[PDB]
């Protein structure tokens, strides 16, 4: 019983010492590591094709249909003169009744099936603006009433072998759309020879007055879906037998993996139990019977499975869900490739981080509990003070960012500058930037980074005698 | 009278293990933080909405006036000719004129009543010159009168249902502005239902030609003036009682919480009365006797109350202090987070942070009076000597921000690099530069730093044992 | 023997001391650390000018062959447009027909004699798709033959004292390609008295839409071969005995000083051999019986001799490897540089550094053991997740080296912030790389490298004691 | 005797509690903080004045000669074509003769006197080619004479109240450039009640074709030359009365803390030979005997002593040496502000800086012996091999400051980054940058800055026990 309790605490070289075993378990982790990195590469090949289709056809549309568009500038690109307005609306939809013999790529016009569209109707070209709205600056009065009415105009596709009428409504305007989709086929999925997906953009061109500030930024943004072609014709394509193979290949292996894993877990928890009995007949321990990287082990071996499967499902033109499946192996790799990190528990000389995070972790805890308070109130303040000033304190996690990287010393002198214009328009605001950036950077890098270091090179000190 | 210091010291949790007492004034605390953080994201809104709406319609009036101008290049834009100097005075003045056909936005213009502008004045188009100046580099003379005077000419905006003639003079030019004034409704600020104000902007075009340099800056200022419109009319708007029914709900909150405060401030006072009269009958341990917690939660009481009154004000259109009530706002919810440390200070595993500080302190600020000396001496020289070289050491305050940041090790080679340009021409100051940083940054980064985290962590290593 | 042991570990000054003997192997490396280092910018100046030379002839030839080409935008640069890649390539075409009288410098045509070049093309407009193509976006299909079929014009150069009619098959375009070589003279190289020598540039445009993306972006290369003109004149040229007789010294200088550290090998292995004798009359000191600073001492002897070799065959003109000659005699002059703590050895106030390192390595080697299979995991992870959507992981080098550079804390919120453009569209990649970030930067920069620092510093305090 | 060394080593407050005695020397250093760094900020506003006047003056001369010339792009500012190179020379010439028509600033032109110009030659079209040059790539042949030939053409201004005929000759020419004088009055020097100096700028563009690789890069540079106007007027300017007075003032200041500091000096040594005598009677020690605070402020005040003779001459208008002056005056405030320790020393407990600075400078000069010849053979190491190829390492200085950057962790992404250009061409290149980077930053960050920092505090540990 207790010659079993050394057993099962044995590590592996002298447990192959006292009882010739072969650890097949480290055999199948080692060989795991290879052929789960192997499969998340073969899947990355797929993952980057899609990803570049869809932004070089964004970008693509971008330059096709914004008047003036440049690269870069996808913000501060805007309309300032009516003459501007109308000029970009007239150029969008004229480039796109002349896609099919200006573009370098093949698209098809999808007819109207949707929202915006009616029956044939290609684009739609929809305003919106308050339902009655008298704005009068002069007399500084105005009778509005705020509810959005929309005005679309169908414009149908050149049929190949009325919108330039427009008035705009200018001073109630709320916004103006462009909605129309375009089919196009990703043939570069075809160098990794798994046939081309047929894809269908949905592009929306927005012209956005809600401000009412006499600027109206211009964005162009779209949604792909993908989905199977039909009955196409690959001239000797083949299969993608060794794809598929090797994901079953994975699949066997995460599965002897889980196996065993659960197996030598459900064997600790039946000795846990005996012992326990052993005590009675004679709880923060009979937990440390535990295992915990046969837990960390069985979570990478159903996260991979998962993966692989969804893989399949993409390759087999099912399901199309690339950031998932790219999330999920991208998890597994990692898990897998620090799972090994366990066979250098047992030397004492190799496991330094690991005893180090143990025992450093409960006062690392404790201090974080503190520094959590004072992190969220400077957050706050921060986001709520200087985001209409501060062009990385305009979101929340953006101040999160921002604070994170100051702890850390980085970008300082720009966010400090990023209030050289406020310096001489809202003084007081600016006077107030240099005192929250002043104190967060003193108390956290100079008071509160050092004690953090402090306590995990104390639980080194305290692990290393 | 022992058993009574026993229980003012008592923390919260042996406080009610003693006398069965509710920690009200927890709760009280506990309610503060969502109250304050959640009136302080609802202001925010607001916040946002006015600087959104100055900064955009700056912008708006930049692209609208200024020839040729471009996003960003907010500086590096001037003119170099006689005929760009006309041409740019001439297309502000004439997009002045034809702005209610031209602009996105609603504007109205503003007669004179002001200080440029006459009666019926819209734009008033001044250029300043020195009464005398008789400039002749060839013969190395000049009879100059360093008395500017002013010449202002008068732009009525046209009636709808000269200025042209404009000599510049040259040789004694000072400067030449465009003063007009637009009145316009911010509109956006109906998405949360607080009706829209009536801004008048006051617009200033500055062609610089102080330097006499053959370069004359061009930029626009905008200062903007809120004020509630006449009579305004909005269907279906409804009120504000959920607003002023919660800004009362704080300012009932934080009321409680300062009226707590003051009475055990006041009950500590009496106690350390009493323990001194003790001592007599029998200075710097009764100021001990005093709690600086609640010195701090009644500085963010009474910060959260006058913050709420100008919030109140503000919504009820008649201060119009945004960034006031955002300073006051965003401070007092930063007090309030910090203010939960409080209850973490008893555990004695938690207050690493407050220990490690309060055993530090005097031995940091000596450290400091003697770095701030050195430090002064290192802004000056920077200052003065490298300002007219150096971008990052225009003024005082860039100066403390560059040195403070390259304590920190940011920037380090762009900073080196400003003066890259200078090592052919002023090879000296070139010099000069690489000394001074070079010094700066080895005595700061490796001998002072180091002293500073080194007495901190001594403070901690005090505080652990 | 115990006094030759003495004699064999007694440091340079006791050397002398004991016997009076001059230390020729440390007036042998002192005249060295001068000799290589003057060798190695002598040959920096060359180096310069060859690479200056084809580096502005390509900058050159992008300006001069590119349509609309502007310095930066390297990349994104493309064509949009069926007439803007027809105008681009007949823009290429033409300026490479009229060269002559319109460049700056002065190039010579090379009538075919290579791969895509028949006998006397100069240019070849080659234009590449697949062999059958029938892909058609509104009815789902495709009968697709994926063989690349390459279809190329020939051009030849005007003889001074067709390539219009292109059809460009956009539906199945693969990419189009212009090759054409350009002879010229490096005159630069005369100003270091060394001749000029005869350079030819191959020529690469690349109109790339493998993609298929709507979206075809456009690129030059250059591949120089450098070679000797025939019979060439340079008025009162001279000769460069001084050069060739300083490379001779340098030679000799570094052969001396091999042979000497040879001799000192094979004795200590000599004497190694009889105290083993003796040892085994009465092995992993055996080893320690060598010395590694003569080891690295014949390493840089012999890098230095390759370099000069090599150097010699580039001055005389056969061998034609800058970029090999460059890093030879820059690691030969690091090796050289660092092997003068060789003699701060003994001292025992100098030789902190490489103390420390000797007892720090392998603890540092175990840790680096598991800090490898958690870097590379992470690596991977990113690599592949991350790698279609932020700009700073596309390859695996790039990956490594952003990894490394946030553990040291650059680059964060520029690393943080290229993911915001995802947070609306991939919001689920969003979060990943949020938390990916987050995790790594607490783990590595707090926790790893936290004890790796206090190992070395360890080993400091073990070494000072 | 030893009472009188007890008086001597006595701090000021013990020294006023023995003798009653007035800390005179302390009142004259807390006066002279005041006074140097007042007069500092006094010059600087006139140094700013006459950089300013400079440097947009250089700005001007550029966008009005420079054809198609755009702020930025200073460099990579070339010509590319014969047509461009004509168009911009003709351009800078056309200017020249049509400034003081279309030049915002009034200057004067100046007929030739020097080196290029003859007399009555404003403007200089120098053209430089190879005396004789027969380039003929076709048959890789060249028959050279590398001796400059100068050809130059004069250019007369125009007499208001043949330079088009240029050839060239592209094949053989080293350089094209333009010289030129203009005089100006710095005006701006009225604001400062300083009266306006007579500048003269000489203007030189060169068209740089020494690569002779098809790019022509173009420049301006300008060198001011200031002197007094002859006879000038202005309107009741006044006398500079309080600033020659306040110049007086430090003067007068500084000498007495002077005369003040060599007393005591001279009294040490006096002490120091009386005590030597009496140990004689009975070498580094005697030296010790001696103050360097006073060494430091005899310093200063012959610094501040030159710099403000040279203001004096500056403003009465015979030595313009802003730069000499600027540097002079902001060593001696920096070396006056940080003589204030001085006091601080005597209290133990704010000289921990210096105490530690005292203890720990040896180990870190025989530290820095060693990392100083691994730090240059890095230097040389990168200069020489990756010049060519990385911006941040084309000069000397420039390698150095990267690298001093780099063991501070700033950049490092960007340095490794300014390479994946050269992954694809000289791959070689790129993986010994790879190399070099790596080892580079581990060794220095990880192994010699801690233990920098190290000795750093463990001279600290000994001075804090
Ligand atoms: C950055 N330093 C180590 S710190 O200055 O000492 C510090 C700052 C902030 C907190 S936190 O409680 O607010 N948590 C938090 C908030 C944002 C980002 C992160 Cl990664 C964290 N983590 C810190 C490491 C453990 C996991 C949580 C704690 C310590
Ligand atoms: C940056 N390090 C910790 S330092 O190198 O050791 C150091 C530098 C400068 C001084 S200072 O006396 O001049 N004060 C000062 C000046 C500018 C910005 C700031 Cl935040 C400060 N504070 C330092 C922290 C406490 C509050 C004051 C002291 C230490
Ligand atoms: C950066 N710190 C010191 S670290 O966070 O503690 C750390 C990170 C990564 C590893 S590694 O095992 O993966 N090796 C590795 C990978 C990429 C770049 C480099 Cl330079 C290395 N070297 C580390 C220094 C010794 C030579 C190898 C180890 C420690
Ligand atoms: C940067 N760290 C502290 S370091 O990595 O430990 C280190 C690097 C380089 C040397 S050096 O001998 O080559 N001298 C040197 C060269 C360039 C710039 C500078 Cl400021 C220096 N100084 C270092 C501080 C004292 C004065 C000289 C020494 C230490």
């Amino acid at each position: 019983l207790r010659r079993r309790l050394k057993y099962f605490f044995m590590s592996p070289c002298d447990k192959f010492r006292a009882k010739g075993r072969k650890p097949c378990k480290l055999m199948l982790q080692v060989v795991k590591i290879l052929v789960v990195t192997v499969q998340l590469i073969l899947f990355g090949l797929s993952n980057q094709l899609a990803v570049t289709f869809r932004e070089e056809n964004t970008i693509a549309f971008r330059h096709l249909f914004l008047l003036g568009y440049s690269d870069g500038a996808d913000d501060t690109f805007a309309a300032y003169t009516r003459e501007q307005l109308y000029q970009a609306i007239f150029h969008a939809v004229d480039q796109y009744l002349a896609l099919p013999d200006v573009s370098l790529g093949r698209y098809a016009y999808v007819r109207g099936g949707g929202d915006p569209w009616t029956n044939g109707s290609g684009l739609a070209l929809c305003q919106r603006y308050y339902h009655r709205g008298h704005v009068d600056p002069a007399n500084d009065t105005f009778d509005i009433d705020p509810m959005v009415v929309t005005d679309c105009i169908q414009v149908d596709p050149p049929e190949r072998p009325s919108y330039k009428n427009l008035t705009l409504k200018f001073h109630k305007l709320v916004n103006v759309t462009i909605h129309f989709r375009l089919k196009t086929i990703n043939l570069q999925s075809l160098i990794n020879n798994e046939i081309p997906d047929c894809y269908t953009f949905s592009v929306l061109i927005t012209f956005d007055n809600k401000a009412h500030s006499g600027r109206i930024p211009i964005s162009l943004e779209t949604q792909a879906h993908i989905q199977e072609c039909k009955h196409p014709s690959v001239f000797q394509h083949g299969d993608n037998s060794f794809r598929l193979l090797f994901d079953v290949v994975v699949i066997l292996t995460c599965s002897l993996s889980f196996l065993l894993c659960a197996r030598s877990l459900l064997r600790g928890f039946l000795l846990q139990n005996e012992f326990v009995g052993f005590m009675w007949r004679q709880l923060w321990e009979r937990l440390e019977f535990v295992n915990g990287w046969y837990i960390l082990l069985v979570t990478s071996d159903v996260l991979t499975i998962s993966g692989t499967i969804m893989k399949i499902g993409i390759e087999a033109k099912n399901l199309a869900s690339y950031d998932v499946c790219s999330i999920l192996l991208g998890t597994s790799t990692l898990l897998v490739w620090v799972g090994v990190i366990r066979y250098l528990t047992f030397f004492h000389n190799y496991n330094i981080l690991i005893a180090t995070l143990r025992v450093a972790l409960p006062s690392v805890m404790r201090f974080c509990c503190c520094v959590a308070v004072i992190y969220l109130g400077y957050c706050f303040c921060g986001w709520i003070v200087l985001g209409p000033y501060h062009v990385k304190f305009r979101s929340l996690s953006m101040v999160s960012e921002c604070l994170f990287s100051l702890i850390n010393g980085d970008d300082m002198f720009v966010t400090f500058a990023a209030m050289q214009a406020q310096q001489g328009r809202s003084s007081l605001v600016w006077l107030f930037s240099q005192l929250y950036l002043y104190s967060f950077i003193s108390l956290f890098i100079y008071m509160v980074l050092s004690l953090f270091i402090a306590l995990i090179t104390g639980a080194y000190d305290t692990i290393k005698h």
